[PDB]
RNA sequence: AUUAAGACAUUCGUGAGUGAUUUAUUUCCAUGAAGUGGCGU
């Protein structure tokens, strides 16, 4: 229930984080001025990141082991600490005290924090020289673009 | 009783066969978990 995330006893950390983050309570208030600032709205908002910030993730997670399967043997590389953030511009923000204000990506159905395809797929394309289109407005950095681009791609392949 | 009388432009016949609403696109950019000591002279 708390930690070791897996299928049988989880909360779905996207439905946590979104739909059940800003549930109506006794008691608590954050419509008014004074109950976004409260200590009671700190509390609740505090306890439900505790719940979100509470789950692990084994090895042989039968999520991963089927995302393995499905889809081939991975690219395993490691976080380093600034931490990592995905999905920075999803809207979740009310004005409260002690709430997450940016955004996170979550996969709908398993609930894990995920990188979508497309993200991977434009942040590797962006150090390639031909990402950027030409336009009337990009036209200026179009040049050194490429030019500082290619070198790159060039030493890399 | 008169170059006259009789005679359906009709029968059969699928607007059907093939076709991916797809390709290209980083929810990203900027941002200090910081500021301050006070009294007992």
């Amino acid at each position: 229930m708390p930690k070791n995330y897996t299928l049988q006893n989880a909360s779905n950390l996207g439905w946590l984080f979104y739909k059940d983050y800003y549930r109506q309570e006794p008691n608590v208030d954050f419509i008014s001025t004074q109950g976004k600032e409260s200590d009671t709205t700190a509390d609740f908002f505090r306890k439900t990141n505790q719940r979100i910030t509470a789950y692990q993730l084994n090895s042989e997670s039968p999520l991963v082991a089927a995302f393995n399967n499905h889809f081939g043997t991975p690219l395993q590389l490691k976080t380093i600490y600034p931490g990592l953030i995905t999905g920075s511009g999803l809207p979740h923000q009310t004005g409260s005290k002690g709430e997450f204000k940016l955004g996170f990506q979550f996969d709908y159905t398993t609930g894990l924090p995920y990188i979508p395809g497309s993200s991977i797929k434009g942040t590797l394309r962006s150090m390639f020289p031909f990402s950027l289109k030409d336009k009337g407005s990009t036209k200026r950095i179009l040049p050194e673009y490429r030019k500082e681009r290619m070198e790159y791609i060039r030493d890399l392949i």
